[PDB]
């Protein structure tokens, strides 16, 4: 309940889990990411030591302690949590979802030109701060990378998430941002649908699904054909034609 000035409070989230604590001597509220050892997470810490933009958490403190079990990193508490639960049966209106997704398309610009391919982006992640703007969040599986882009072979992440070039049974290499792109894609599709595009129980069934289910779209609710276009674009299946950030930015129903 007690770690130095701050004092842990309720759990707010859940790798490992968020509570709610409290910063006497500052008086404030902070979001404490509580993880049990049981070097990836001092990659995370890297990663996030660096990020200083607007739309991307920010990293205040970690409290690691050799003799304890337990590490902490606190950040500045991004009050409204979740932009949206998926499943949900009350999906956001379009202009809801252009609003959030012009959020998105800035924070993950900003951590491409910083070398970082988030690799989990998804609604839950994507938290809505003090001034209503979103703040993408948990960069727990995210990679750095030098050059013009990240060649990865490892798949991880969220599942309904996952890019089809991510999920070939041999283990081949793909590219970083096209991932954070089909992952946007798959985002924005749950922003006004409530409901992620392929869905299995079975996980070798989803991602048989991931790469070979083409796009479908539920008549109602019904949406703007420059959506679907978009959406389209950033879920084609192929990594070398699927859109670019940069395409995105420019869109007819991103300006629109
Ligand atoms: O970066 C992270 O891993 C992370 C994960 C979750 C949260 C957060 C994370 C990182 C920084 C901040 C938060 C955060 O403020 N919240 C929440 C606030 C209200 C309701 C739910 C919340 N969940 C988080």
């Amino acid at each position: 309940v007690q770690l130095n000035q701050y004092t842990l409070k309720d759990e707010i989230g859940k790798y490992g889990v968020v509570k709610l604590a409290y910063n006497e001597n500052d008086n404030t509220y902070y979001a404490m990411k509580v993880l049990s050892k049981k070097e990836q997470v001092y990659q995370e810490i890297a990663i996030l030591k660096k990020l200083d933009h607007p739309n991307v958490v920010k990293l205040v403190e970690v409290l690691d302690d050799p003799n304890e079990d337990h590490l902490y990193m606190v950040f500045e508490l991004v009050n409204q949590g979740p932009v949206m639960e998926v499943p949900t049966l009350k999906p956001l209106s379009e202009d809801q979802a252009r609003f959030y997704f012009q959020d998105l398309i800035k924070g993950i610009e900003y951590l491409h030109y910083q070398k970082i391919i988030h690799r989990d982006i998804k609604p839950s992640n994507l938290l809505v701060g003090e001034d209503g703007h979103i703040k993408i969040a948990d960069f727990g599986v995210s990679n750095e990378f030098k050059g013009s882009d990240a060649l990865l072979s490892n798949t991880v992440g969220t599942p309904a998430f996952m890019a089809p070039e991510s999920l070939s049974e041999t283990r081949k290499i793909f590219s970083g941002k096209a991932l954070d792109v089909w992952a946007m894609g798959v985002t924005l599709y749950c922003f006004v649908f409530g409901q992620c595009p392929f869905m299995d129980e079975r996980i070798m069934c989803l991602h048989s699904k991931i790469k070979s289910q083409a796009l479908e779209f539920p008549d109602q609710p019904d949406i703007a054909e420059d959506l679907k276009d978009l959406i389209t674009r950033m879920l084609d299946k192929n990594p070398e034609s699927r859109i670019v950030v940069p395409e995105i930015k420019l869109h007819p129903w991103v300006t629109r």
